[PDB]
């Protein structure tokens, strides 16, 4: 019997428009419309499972922010992280008793500044991501791309720490990873590859973990209020339709990527767990 | 063999520059509510005056779509106004050029949005030259009995009852030879559902590519590209981009973006004269 565990690895702002695309557009009447600097968290799931321990997204690096840090400075400000240690995933998993080398699986939703942070620290798992993704990612590695979503000092450690990798291919079916966890191949939207998770857990039930696909519930709608951060428009469409109809014939709960109220909700890993 | 291509200045409109640049100004730690700008841009047609045919591509607002009796929903109207002399009108237009509606053999519909199709109904004589993909959308929008958004029911509405005499080109079509070098060029979808572009080959001026919405400004052309806010397939638009740079580049041809201010300054207008 499963035990779910949603880790809370800090906050990070930036321009709402990234979120919602066109949220405030300029009028005759407001000609200078300004944006916000809305604020979300960042967070991780861990699904201890008798056949193995599976990691969904890692957060952000701790040595991600700051002067010495390995993040550019562009990216720092138009996307900060803010946490405090106890946020570090490598605490939230030590406060569970649980080493990196413990994790069989690393589910990466996509390569982004703070989904993949911690890849590094997993050199016993076996990293799961979407080979669109993965590609795109090395791309701007070698491309020596120092701005952007894509940390390329994160990406210098996943090669060095020599991780185990598995790619999903573009047109592979969904992998049955464990007993009621499966990892969806969602493809091209938010970003070149999308994986997704559905668990089914025996006392909750059904639960699909979106990650970016669906960055909130103002993304979901209905109507779909598509984000600013974006690569195939009508691929996110799909992918949101999709889960939408994957949540009503599984009877699933949608966990959104970033949606303040609803991981307010959640019951942390300081907390319990999920069953 | 000899044609005379016009310029038609068809007003300015104004809107969000996010509409046009998609996140050009983002906001940081430091300027957490960062503002954005109304920019204005000109709207223009391009008369094709060819032997073997008048050729008319896009057809401005229609005349009646600003007020508080337009066509125009207020919420567009806000967001997109459209401000425009009596001369700007493009009845006036052709009319200043002693041509005819009825004279039109050739309607290019680039897209179906509000400030290129919002004349289509006055051209009861010609073929009308549209996307399949944009028309089925169009359609939709108006039998969805949609009122606010870029597709203006009330211009639809006349369409039908006007009677205009449709040419849909199909989603997988190749691109068309309407007469000696003109030919319509098929995009797909991007900007809008289904764009159609023109390639005109003139003896004297030689090559030119009407991009219209598939490419706004010299800013969304780059490099690097630039993609707008008003977006429907974002993997389609950047393909038709770099598809536009490659027949530009491989024909020798001008790129005349939809909107682009300095491009639109530098046109000799139907007041001035044309290209042969
Ligand atoms: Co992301
Ligand atoms: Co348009």
């Amino acid at each position: 019997r499963p035990k779910l565990y949603v880790m809370d690895n800090g906050r990070m702002r930036m321009d709402k428009n990234w979120m919602i695309a066109m949220h405030n557009p300029a009028t005759i009447h407001n000609p200078n419309a300004q944006t916000e600097f809305v604020e979300f968290p960042i967070y991780t799931v861990l699904i201890d499972h008798p056949e193995g321990k599976i990691l969904f997204d890692t957060s952000c690096n701790p040595n991600s922010m700051g002067p010495q840090g390995r993040w550019a400075e562009s990216t720092q400000q138009m996307f900060p992280w803010t946490a405090t240690e106890e946020c570090y995933l490598h605490n939230r998993l030590e406060q569970l008793k649980v080493r990196p080398e413990d994790i069989r699986y690393v589910v990466a939703s996509h390569l982004h500044l703070n989904h993949a942070g911690c890849l590094e620290m997993f050199t016993n798992a076996t990293i799961i991501v979407h080979e669109d993704e993965f590609n795109g990612a090395l791309q701007c590695y070698a491309r020596n791309q120092k701005e952007g979503a894509y940390i390329w000092a994160d990406i210098d450690a996943w090669i060095k720490n020599n991780l185990q990798w598995r790619t999903v291919k573009r047109h592979e079916d969904n992998i049955l990873l464990a007993e009621g966890v499966k990892v969806l191949n969602f493809g091209s939207g938010h970003a070149w590859g999308m994986l997704g998770l559905h668990v089914e857990l025996p006392e909750t039930g059904g639960i699909i973990l979106a990650s970016d696909a669906i960055y909130t519930a103002e993304s979901y709608g209905p109507p779909i209020k598509p984000p600013g951060i974006i690569y195939d428009s009508l691929g996110y469409m799909n992918t949101v339709e999709r889960i939408r109809r994957i949540a009503q014939e599984t009877k699933s709960q949608v966990w959104f990527g970033h949606d303040a109220e609803q991981f307010k909700k959640f019951r942390k890993s300081t907390e319990g767990y999920y069953e």
